[PDB]
């Protein structure tokens, strides 16, 4: 099955879902340059105040930082998007290494990882048939740079030995999202993909400008994370990126002069 080593990685991922070679695949490079700025979008509403974490799991992937999604709570709307999408999840994609990580690229620079805040647009009633639309979802993208801690991801990382392999889950309440934002709510938006299998086009994105900041000891923590289940073979969860796509026939707009 699917994964990010030689013989499973993002090459290969087309024979099993040949959508990966679709029309509006993600991530993509940002071109900060062609991106125009669009003075008919909204700024951002990330209203996150009343989110409640449930649990994170290990899915093999990447560690999933999940959320009571049954009531209208944490929710997205404005800049882009037309209604209400409602968060059901956040979790990262990194690197081996701080140069590495991220999925989206800014005029070609990849960050050490990056942030996704999965919504889904409440108008299809839940997560299994908003994917079924070309604007079911929207990933809130954020950038994660090596330099000063970010306090409000280390209870993330505290938990993180708890579910080392595949498969493993710890109950995680009280968690609050807003800890994981920029000053700043600038933001470029396209339309896109999910990056990793089934690689559905369902997504505006909206990837923040401005990233966070987290320590080196933070991000070394993710890296001891495994995408093997416990008594297998040891093999390091880092490097779950998958690389920019071709744009094709698509814009990047911008919110910001
Ligand atoms: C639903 C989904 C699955 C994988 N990834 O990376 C995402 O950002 C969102
Ligand atoms: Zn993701």
């Amino acid at each position: 099955h699917w994964g990010y080593g030689k013989h499973n990685g993002p090459e290969h991922w087309h024979k099993d879902f040949p959508i990966a070679k679709g029309e509006r695949q993600s991530p993509v490079d940002i071109d900060t340059h062609t991106a125009k700025y669009d003075p008919s979008l909204k700024p951002l509403s990330v209203s996150y105040d009343q989110a409640t974490s449930l649990r994170i799991l290990n899915n093999g992937h990447a560690f999933n930082v999940e959320f009571d999604d049954s009531q209208d709570k944490a929710v997205l709307k404005g800049g882009p998007l037309d209604g209400t999408y409602r968060l059901i999840q956040f979790h990262f994609h990194w690197g081996s290494l701080d140069g590495q990580g991220s999925e989206h690229t800014v005029d070609k620079k990849k960050y050490a990882a990056e942030l996704h805040l999965v919504h889904w647009n409440t108008k299809y009633g839940d997560f299994g048939k908003a994917v079924q639309q070309p604007d079911g979802l929207a990933v809130l993208g954020i950038f994660l740079k090596v330099g000063s801690a970010k306090p409000g991801l280390q209870k993330v990382v505290d938990v993180l030995d708890s579910i080392k392999t595949k498969g493993k889950s710890a109950d995680f309440t009280n968690f609050d999202p807003r800890g994981l934002l920029p000053e700043s709510l600038d933001y470029w938006t396209y339309p896109g993909s999910l990056t990793t299998p089934p690689l559905l086009e369902c997504v505006t994105w909206i990837v923040l400008k401005e990233p966070i900041s987290v320590s080196s000891e933070q991000v070394l923590k993710f890296r001891k994370l495994n995408f093997n289940g416990e008594g297998e073979p040891e093999e390091l969860m880092v490097d779950n990126w998958r690389p920019a796509q071709p744009l094709k026939n698509r814009q990047i707009k911008a919110s910001f002069k």
